[PDB]
This record gives structure tokens, sequence and C-alpha cells, in this order.
């Protein structure tokens, strides 16, 4: 795909989620686990966002969250999320998704200097209740971890 076009469509999709949002979400960090067991830490925090389901049935969100990181220091993050969404069952309320988030975070490790974030997203949910997650890539201490939250859609 073309990058000028891609960029305008991305920017467009962000602006429509801010200007014409459909719902709010409550984000409740739930669980982290490692991808390569030889896991279950439970982060404290929370967040809020705006979201919509588009004409293709795909999810868009703008969010702001804060959680305790792996040194038990507050870690804020804000960004955009998108998922390609499928509703494969007879009850259309079940939804499965895969996508990405782009945003900015900051950590105590680096004196809260802002850091750009680009990570994958996946989710499964029923109606307004969704278990959604990311994966932090890295080989050795850096990452290889999943982080999941409950997302409760309201209004
Ligand atoms: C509770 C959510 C907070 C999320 C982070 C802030 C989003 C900033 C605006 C994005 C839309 C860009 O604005 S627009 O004027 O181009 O449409
Ligand atoms: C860089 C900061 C990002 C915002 C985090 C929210 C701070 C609220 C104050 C709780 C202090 C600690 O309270 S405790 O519930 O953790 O004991
Ligand atoms: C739709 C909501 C999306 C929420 C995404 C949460 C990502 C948190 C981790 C940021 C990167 C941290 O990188 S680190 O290597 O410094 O840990
Ligand atoms: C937490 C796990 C997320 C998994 C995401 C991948 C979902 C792929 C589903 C295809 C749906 C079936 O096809 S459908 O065309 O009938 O909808
Ligand atoms: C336009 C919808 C096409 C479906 C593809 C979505 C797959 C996830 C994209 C990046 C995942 C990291
Ligand atoms: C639409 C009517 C109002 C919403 C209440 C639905 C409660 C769903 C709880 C389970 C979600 C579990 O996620 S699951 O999709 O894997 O089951
Ligand atoms: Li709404």
């Amino acid at each position: 795909m073309n990058a000028d076009e891609w960029m305008t469509t991305f920017r467009e999709n962000i602006a429509q989620t801010w200007q014409q949002p459909e719902h709010y979400d409550l984000y409740i960090p739930a669980i982290t686990w490692h991808a390569r067991f030889a896991y279950n830490e439970r982060p404290w925090g929370g967040g809020f966002g705006l979201s919509r389901w588009d004409e293709k049935g795909n999810w868009h969100g703008l969010y702001a969250m804060a959680f305790k990181d792996s040194w038990n220091k507050w870690e804020p993050i804000a960004g955009y999320g998108w998922e390609s969404t499928w509703r494969p069952l007879a009850d259309e309320n079940f939804h499965l998704g895969l996508g990405f988030t782009a945003g900015v975070t900051a950590r105590d490790n680096w004196n809260y200097i802002p850091l750009p974030v680009l990570l994958p997203l996946a989710s499964v949910g029923y109606g307004p209740v969704t278990f959604q997650m990311t994966y932090i890539p890295g080989t050795y201490n850096n990452g290889n971890v999943y982080f999941a939250w409950m997302r409760f859609q309201f209004l």
C-alpha cells in the first residue's frame, strides 16, 4: 500500500474516533504472562477511552491508561488502537480481533522521557465485555511478554 495514502487514512481514522466517538471504555489491567515458559503477574492500574466500531465492523479506540510496571513504578500511556474484527458465530455479539496500537508511554527507568509505542493487539469479547492484549517483542529481558486488560464498553 502507498504511504501517503496510508498516512492520510490512519490520521483520518484517529480524527473520527476523537470527533465522532461511539462509546466509552473502562480499561482494567488483568494479567501478564511470558510467551516462552520454561505466568501470571497482575498489574494495578486503569484507564479510560473513546471508541467506535466502523462500517467494516472493525474497532478503533483512543485511550489513556496508567499501570504499575515491572519495577512497581507508574507507567502512563496514551494512544490509538485498531483491530480487524471477526464475528464468526451464530450469536453476532462474539467478536475476535487482531490489530495494533500506536502511542506514547513513559517510564521511571528513563526519567519519564516519552517513548514511542508501536505494538500488536488481539482481543476476544462478547458485546461490551472484551479481553484485549498486546505483546512486547524482545529476546532476553526486553520483552517476550503478553499484557492483557479487560475493556468494558459503556454508553
Ligand atoms: C481519553 C483518550 C485520550 C487519548 C489521547 C488523546 C487523543 C488526542 C486527539 C486525537 C485526535 C486528533 O484530533 S483531530 O483534531 O485531528 O481530530
Ligand atoms: C506518572 C504517573 C501516572 C499516573 C498514575 C496515577 C497516580 C495516582 C496516585 C497514586 C499513588 C500510589 O497509589 S497506589 O494505589 O499505587 O498505592
Ligand atoms: C488499546 C489499549 C492498548 C494498551 C497498550 C499497552 C502497552 C503497554 C506497554 C508499553 C511499552 C513498554 O515497553 S517496555 O519495554 O519499556 O516495557
Ligand atoms: C485472543 C485471540 C484473538 C484471535 C484473533 C484471530 C481471529 C481470526 C478469526 C476468524 C473468524 C472466522 O471467520 S469468519 O469469517 O466467519 O468471521
Ligand atoms: C450485549 C448484552 C450486554 C453485555 C453483557 C455480556 C456479558 C459477557 C461476559 C463474558 C465475556 C467473555 O468473552 S468471550 O467472548 O470470550 O465470552
Ligand atoms: Li455511545
